[PDB]
């Protein structure tokens, strides 16, 4: 696809069989989830976002489909006031920036 | 030109006479520099991105030059950690996502 910017980029991803909104953010080097249970075991860390830093949940090896492309990989779980997929998922489903 | 995700989006900037760089940012609704000397008025306003909230001097209809591509619009200074261009001049310099 091509998007364009005069709205945020929200896309419909399906993570785990439940479906959520998801904004591509090319300004995230991470994938970062509103808070939820995946299938495994967490390990901690340390996020830096405009506002200060969050700890958040790294889960890895999730499987995540995003607007029909899967893309398996790590995922960070916090207090994030919307869903955001990093460049981590964005460079795996082939994702570029044009002007 | 076409931009990999495989790195951070850095891109040169020039803003008062001054060579920034500056991160392409598609989660990011407006522009936020680094703390700067800038000519002109300002009002206050607030965001908040993942960390929390930020107070920062706003600026409008403010001339910026991103790769070759010049470009008018509101600026906001404050404490953020990197200086971003917003989706409020990616769509003036004719920006897309696609994949
Ligand atoms: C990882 C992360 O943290 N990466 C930042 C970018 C930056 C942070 C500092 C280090 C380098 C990377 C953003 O890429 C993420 C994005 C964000 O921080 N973007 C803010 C900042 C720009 C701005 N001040 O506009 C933003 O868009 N703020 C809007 C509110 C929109 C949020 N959406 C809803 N609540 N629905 C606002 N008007 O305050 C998310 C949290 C939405």
């Amino acid at each position: 696809p091509q998007i364009t910017l005069w709205q945020r980029p929200l896309v419909t991803i399906k993570i785990g069989g439940q479906l959520k909104e998801a904004l591509l953010d090319t300004g995230a080097d991470d994938t970062v989830l509103e808070e939820m249970s995946l299938p495994g075991r967490w390990k901690p860390k340390m996020i830096h976002g405009i506002g200060g830093f969050i700890k958040v949940r790294q889960y890895d090896q999730i499987l995540i489909e995003i607007c029909g492309h899967k893309a398996i990989g790590t995922v960070l779980v916090g207090p994030t006031p919307v869903n955001i997929i990093g460049r981590n998922l964005l460079t795996q489903i082939g994702c570029t920036l044009n002007f």
